[PDB]
């Protein structure tokens, strides 16, 4: 019989982070990824991605790939940071429930309408230690959310939408709560008018998810497209053949190209 | 701030040295979370491990929690891979893809760049066969009839040549992107053996062959060739699918084409 040397994965230009939540103690784990190519001057542009666990590898080892022939892929070499959990598995069922809800549900259930003490650690606590420790362009920064995690960045876009110039929304829960992220969709056009800079809104949805899931996100997307603003592109992706859990890796680099600075 | 190391769960790393070259693998092992059925796990061999591992280990990780929506089975990911910290080793993945030697005669580009190291492809699948599944199989419990083959690009090549001429290894093959056009289409020269192997074939055979529409006009072409020929194949052991990734080019064809490929190499 024969032995093998038998050892832990350990990826080269990435790290974790344990972080605790100011306000409530809350436990964070981060993973990041670096770029090998040097940052450019203004730094690097920067992905921060909702349900780090499930994400992580699959944005860094896309962007690890596909951005060193960056004119034949269309994308840039950026840091990556998943926003995630001390857990072995991909979705933190609770704490992904609460951090993504922005009201507690109508009229016992989990905790919802975390939302907003959420959004303060990803401004106030974890963006400052990225900034601090990595070379970033505040310019270049996107947020990609798949799921509840889309319903939290699509209430984001609604309400902060200066936070982050590239959203990357993905099956957004848009039905969750009776449709009251909805009801903040009118403030979008008021936010346009005093955003800083040009925002890019990428939507995309599984063709063969369950019927209120894709007309939801075909009337949103017909509702954004009618927008004609200087401070908003826009694009729809809908991916045939592909289900809740599959149109996020399929609609991957497409979301990559459009978010891009090349 | 804490800082830490990254540390996937049902996840493990194996160095091994081939018998024959004493040549150094990495292999990457993801489990599923999930019990094995009572024959085992399916599981997909990952060329180029380093590069695709987390990828294949993450998709099947979330798709594979709800088989009945997905269509994607639990499987057992292997990333063959290398000591390396890129995603792509050179001259050792050169070496093992390729079947043949290019000649001593081959010109040389103005760059002046000896021809890499070629011909490995029967070592390789020795090191596969008699030295990696073994001790896959031992460690873990495998179903030896749910094997698939990923390969892209030069990995794409050897996959396509296992098929050609060592069908039975696998009963799936997942070929993204084959580099066809390798020394002159040698590969092809073994495509009419298929008929061969598939009147000796036990198990009906998986056959997922993938291209992306922007790659160079010579890759496009060829592998849609290929695929019009494999259509016309009309066998009862071979279950051929085709897609061309619209907008899609040479590295991001893998992630956009992979829960197609999942669906297709699973049991559900």
């Amino acid at each position: 019989n024969t032995t093998v040397e038998k050892q832990q994965i350990i990826t080269s230009n990435t790290e974790q982070w344990k972080m605790y939540s100011k306000l409530e103690g809350k436990e964070y784990q981060i993973h990041i990824s670096k770029p090998k190519q040097p940052a450019p001057d203004s730094g690097y542009p920067v992905i921060y991605v909702l349900d780090g666990n499930a994400f992580f590898q699959t944005f860094h080892e896309a962007v690890k790939i596909q951005s060193v022939r960056a004119e034949k892929t269309g994308v840039s070499p950026a840091i990556i940071v998943g926003v995630g959990y001390p857990i072995e598995g991909a979705f933190s069922g609770e704490e992904r429930c609460y951090d993504f809800t922005p009201s507690v549900i109508s009229k016992p259930w989990p905790k919802t309408g975390g939302a907003h003490n959420f959004f303060t650690f990803i401004e106030e606590e974890l963006k400052p230690q990225i900034e601090k420790n990595f070379e970033i362009d505040k310019g270049k920064q996107t947020l990609f959310g798949h799921s509840l995690g889309g319903l939290f960045a699509l209430h984001i876009l609604f309400t902060n939408l200066n936070a982050f110039q590239n959203y990357f929304i993905s099956s957004p829960s848009i039905w969750w709560n009776n449709k009251s992220v909805l009801e903040k969709e009118e403030n979008l056009i008021i936010e346009l008018n005093n955003a800083k800079f040009e925002t890019g809104v990428f939507l995309t949805v599984g063709s063969l998810e369950r019927e209120h899931m894709v007309v939801g996100a075909n009337e949103l997307s017909e509702r954004l497209l009618q927008v004609n603003h200087d401070k908003l592109k826009f694009k729809f992706y809908e991916a045939e053949g592909e289900n809740h859990a599959s149109v996020v890796p399929t609609s991957l680099s497409k979301g990559l190209r459009f978010i891009s600075y090349v």
